[PDB]
């Protein structure tokens, strides 16, 4: 049978993202909108900085900016925590360590509000260098493909996730961002606790030629794998 969580994702779902951020005291807000099509693992989103100029590079926020839209193969359906927690939702927490620089800590609440999948995020960044690659804006506007590794965390009725992102720096080098993540259901109901597996991401960043506000257009495809 198809679960109630699965059923919510069988079509195209509107997405709303709202973030409040503070990185080394630079305060900013971002709003995002678009659509997710989980059957195809497809995300299409546009983000706008509503407070003026974004004080960090847009690529550093890509991972923060709805893993319930991942395409899970039929044979791996019993391993899809994210959809199983819906519609009541889940809280995602991350620490993201930028090598030789500062760190972000994020808390995101992801749930349905009517037909819209909403993610409300608070991001706090500290210990950044004033002329490091982040606050000095030295990162290229592009994105590499990566795998995201998932395991159950029974004691929390959720999952633990870890992965490394390599951001290309303008001089040809790379800025590593080590991600540690936990997700916990908001409701008290049963969720699917997965066997170890991963999600494969591909991402493309672009600009809306008619948009004068600071913004990012993101197209992402996400597929679960590792169990066959
Ligand atoms: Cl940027």
């Amino acid at each position: 049978m198809v679960s109630k969580g699965e059923e919510l994702f069988t079509g195209v779902v509107p997405i709303l993202v709202e973030l409040d951020g503070d990185v080394n005291g630079h305060k900013f807000s971002v709003s995002g909108e678009g659509e997710g099509d989980a059957t195809y693992g497809k995300l299409t989103l546009k983000f706008i900085c509503t407070t003026g100029k974004l004080p960090v590079p847009w690529p550093t926020l890509v991972t923060t900016f709805v893993q319930c839209f991942a395409r899970y193969p039929d044979h791996m359906r019993q391993h899809d925590f994210f959809k199983s927690a819906m519609p009541e939702g889940y809280v995602q927490e991350r620490t993201i360590f930028f090598k030789d620089d500062g760190n972000y800590k994020t808390r995101a609440e992801v749930k349905f509000e009517g037909d819209t999948l909403v993610n409300r995020i608070e991001l706090k960044g500290i210990d950044f260098k004033e002329d490091g690659n982040i606050l000095g804006h030295k990162l290229e506007y592009n994105y590499n493909s990566h795998n995201v590794y998932i395991m159950a965390d029974k004691q929390k009725n959720g999952i633990k996730v870890n992965f490394k992102i390599r951001h290309n720096i303008e001089d040809g080098s790379v800025q590593l961002a080590d991600h540690y993540q936990q997700n916990t259901p908001i409701g008290d109901g049963p969720v699917l606790l997965p066997d170890n597996h991963y999600l494969s991401y591909q991402s493309a960043l672009s600009k809306d030629p008619n948009e004068k506000r600071d913004h990012m257009v993101l197209l992402e495809f996400v597929t679960a794998a590792g169990i066959t």
